[PDB]
């Protein structure tokens, strides 16, 4: 096993995936934090206070309320100072032709800011053939759901290993997965987990936790994924702090 | 096997399947427009012309240019005027806590305006329950993908069994499925089957096409979803004609 540092200088690493693992190995953090909110205002004063303590910062910017492309330049801005990626969690998840016109158009013009985006697997290869038409000449990259941290999750067995091949035939858009766990044996693809909270539990909609523990140290994973661990928190600089120091000491216990 | 118009009777029938299937027996149409436009002035054009040829308007609000909900206000005006749903295809697909932010709110407001939207069901039941909590209150309606026609589609099989079973569970708020074929035996549930041309054929990004008499009359589907065939057409109220015309009777004739 190789260090960030290392990882991001192999062969075959995507340039996305380099940036992002020199800057995890750097600020010694594998914390992505789910900005999961709803004013502008807020997710650019989580970005700046929580920009120094974490790698990404994934945004939802359909339940944005105050959306403009002039908050996306602020957050890029705020991106550039603290040295994190812009990850839009937009799933994408239909036939190629029109994840295409969603990755590029409308009043979001996702690709025109978001360093890294995710698809679904469920559609077929397509799905990555049309983003990647996209994404590839603006030097973008992808993460696929390769398996769900939901109750009742359909993201297992064959599926899984059919977003990993997916995933490995597709290497010069494809960057990792949103998982559970390493469901890739390859280093250069990053593992990105979401359900991570310091408690035990759930919610009442499906959700399901487990610790930075659980899934960086024994299940593998590189990055958690935390919303409302912290944005739920008094000190949301304090809980990201916690997630963070919790992640890193699992990545650096794992890798001896 | 009922006409559509007795499956609007149906004791279990949801209000908005109801709705629907009245004005598909009405109009003698079980056409589903796939509008893939980006102006709004286009999207109101077409919806003008073809609402009469249409039992529903399939609309993808982030491809957009100009989207504002004064473009929403005028399609619902032309939808009340021609009898036709609004199904925004906007296929959630994660957490049940997220897809309720995702339905209600941000720029786009999809409860206010939409009849109908869909949900992948890869994150377990959640993600209908989390939709539900904002669908039910607004008397609003869900499809659920249980196949996809695209090449390398991994919702097949027990996949397909799960969004079934799902849809069965759910019968107050998921009034049928996007599907390729007749998946449950329940007729108070509506299949909708996108993929189809007069032609044969597919496009460069994994779609395949099967025709209206394929898919309504051999694999017992309720409605044709039409995107190019009739979009990319010169005529496209001809075009819209000659779907319905197809669909209408491949449906009268499977019924006998
Ligand atoms: N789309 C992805 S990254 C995803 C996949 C998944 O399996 N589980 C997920 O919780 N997520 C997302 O991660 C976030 C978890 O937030 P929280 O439960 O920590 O508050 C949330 O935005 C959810 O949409
Ligand atoms: N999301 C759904 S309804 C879907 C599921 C599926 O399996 N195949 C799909 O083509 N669709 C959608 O139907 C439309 C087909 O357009 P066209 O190929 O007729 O031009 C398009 O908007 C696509 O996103
Ligand atoms: O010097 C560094 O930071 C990188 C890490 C691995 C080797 N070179
Ligand atoms: O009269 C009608 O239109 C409906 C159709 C089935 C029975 N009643």
């Amino acid at each position: 096993e190789l260090s960030f540092g290392a990882r991001a200088e192999l062969p075959r690493i995507h340039p996305v995936a380099s940036k992002l693992l020199r800057l995890m190995q750097k600020k010694e953090t594998n914390l992505c934090l789910s900005a999961d909110v709803s004013l502008a205002r807020e997710l650019l004063q989580l970005a700046d206070a929580l920009g120094p303590s974490i790698c990404m910062l994934k945004t939802h910017v359909d339940i944005l309320n105050d959306f403009t492309l002039d908050v996306m330049k602020e957050l890029i801005t705020l991106a550039k100072c603290h040295e994190f990626l812009i990850f839009e969690d937009r799933k994408f998840a239909d036939i190629g032709n029109t994840v295409k016109k969603q990755y590029e158009g409308g009043i979001f013009k996702i690709a025109s800011w978001a360093d890294l985006v995710n698809a679904h697997v469920v559609p077929g290869s397509g799905v990555v053939k049309g983003l990647q038409e996209v994404g590839l000449p603006l030097h973008r990259g992808c993460l696929l759901i390769a398996e769900m941290s939901s109750t009742g999750s359909l993201a297992t067995g064959d599926y899984t290993r059919a977003a990993v091949r997916m995933a490995e035939e597709h290497s010069e858009f494809v960057v990792g997965f949103i998982s559970g766990s390493r469901v890739s044996m390859k280093p250069e693809f990053l593992h990105l987990t979401p359900g991570v909270q310091l408690e035990a539990g759930g919610d009442n909609l499906g959700q399901q936790y487990n610790s930075p523990q659980e899934v960086i140290g024994k299940r593998g994973s590189d990055i958690i994924i935390v919303g409302r661990g912290i944005i739920s928190a008094a000190d949301r600089l304090e809980a990201a702090e916690m997630y963070r120091k919790a992640a890193w000491e699992a990545y650096l216990s794992r890798l001896g």
